[PDB]
């Protein structure tokens, strides 16, 4: 089997991407944030505290003939950005882009943190990291990809995120029309439950490439590119008037700037992030200070190849017995 779904930026900055997902019988379509950095599929629901719902579409398990309470199971998750959610669990039929899984754990939120409530465009998350990170207790649950894998034509999914445009998530096949050149594959560690890999180095603009190992995760659920402070300082040093602002919480730059590109290495291959991809717009409405798309990971404890990086590539998440990542230009 295969599936193919379009993913759409939630706003003009690409702060996140939403992908429609069919849950239940008859289908209830929710717009979920596909997150290769977490492993829970959770939704706003008829159980969510009413004051914490503001415009999201909810899953109502009592209206699905295939929904079953997963008795005793609860979940609770805290993300790296400080946001959180928790609740109970149903199993139900979940389809993405024509690919159906029966008996998928659908984690129903009873509580969500303010940043979820305040984002009316995201109806929940669909985790695509390794199932070892799933938070359901006392019986850990599998991701949608892990449940689908055996049925897929190839045990893979691909992320093709757009810059200020829609893109695609495919499951079970590699669309050879969607990228240029060849795909370079690189090793993955699953030891922390993430799609963790080692980049071979970086360049700033037309500068020389620096060969250096940068361990990090491929995380579609993180907006920005988070790298070591040395690398980030080298990038922003090429932008007149850029500075790290403790008050704003990262590097800012004059909105009048033309940003340089940023290149990262994948083995002997190179992915180029155009400068425009690194502009996240005014820090507040009407400001002439703009927020940078490359930020330090020093406060995180891991480097994160988020959407800024991933949207410059066609990315293969290879879930073979030994997982690997693939990157191609496009
Ligand atoms: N801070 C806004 C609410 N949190 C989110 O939208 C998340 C997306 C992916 C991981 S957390
Ligand atoms: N240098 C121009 C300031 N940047 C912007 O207005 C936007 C960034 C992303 C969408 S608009």
């Amino acid at each position: 089997s295969t599936g193919s779904a379009t993913t759409t930026p939630i706003d003009s900055l690409d702060d996140a991407y939403i992908t429609p997902v069919q849950i239940g019988t008859p289908a209830q379509t929710l717009n979920l944030d596909f997150d290769t950095g977490s492993s829970d599929l959770w939704v706003f629901s008829s159980e969510t505290t009413a004051s914490e719902v503001d415009g999201q579409t909810i899953y109502t398990p009592s209206k699905s003939t295939t929904a079953k309470l997963l008795s005793g199971a609860t979940w609770s998750i805290s993300y790296g950005d400080g946001s959180s959610s928790s609740g109970d669990v149903y199993t139900d039929t979940v389809s993405v882009g024509g690919l159906t899984v029966t008996g998928q754990a659908v984690e129903s939120a009873k509580k969500v943190s303010s940043s979820f409530t305040e984002d009316s465009t995201i109806d929940g998350l669909l985790g695509l990291a390794f199932s070892t990170l799933n938070t359901v207790s006392p019986t850990q649950q599998k991701t949608f990809f892990d449940n689908a894998k055996a049925s897929l034509d190839s045990p893979v999914f691909t992320a093709d995120l757009g810059y200020h445009a829609p893109g695609t998530y495919n499951f079970g096949f590699i669309d050879t029309t969607a990228y240029t050149g060849s795909i370079t594959y690189t090793a993955v560690s699953t030891k922390q439950g993430f799609w963790e890999w080692t980049s071979t180095g970086y360049a700033v603009g037309s500068g020389t490439f620096k060969s250096t190992s940068i361990d990090g995760i491929a995380d579609t659920g993180t907006t920005l590119l988070y790298l070591p402070a040395t690398v980030v300082s080298a990038y922003w040093a090429q932008v007149s008037g850029a500075k790290s602002s403790s008050s704003v919480g990262g590097y800012v730059f004059p909105c009048s700037a033309t940003l340089p590109s940023f290149t990262f290495g994948v083995g002997s291959a190179r992915i180029v992030i155009p400068g425009d991809y690194i502009d996240f717009g005014p820090i507040s409405t009407g400001s002439s200070s703009c927020f940078g798309g490359i930020q330090s990971s020093a406060g995180i404890g891991i480097n994160i190849f988020g959407d800024v990086a991933l949207k410059a590539a066609f990315v293969v998440f290879n879930g073979a017995t030994t997982p690997t990542l693939g990157f191609a230009s496009k």
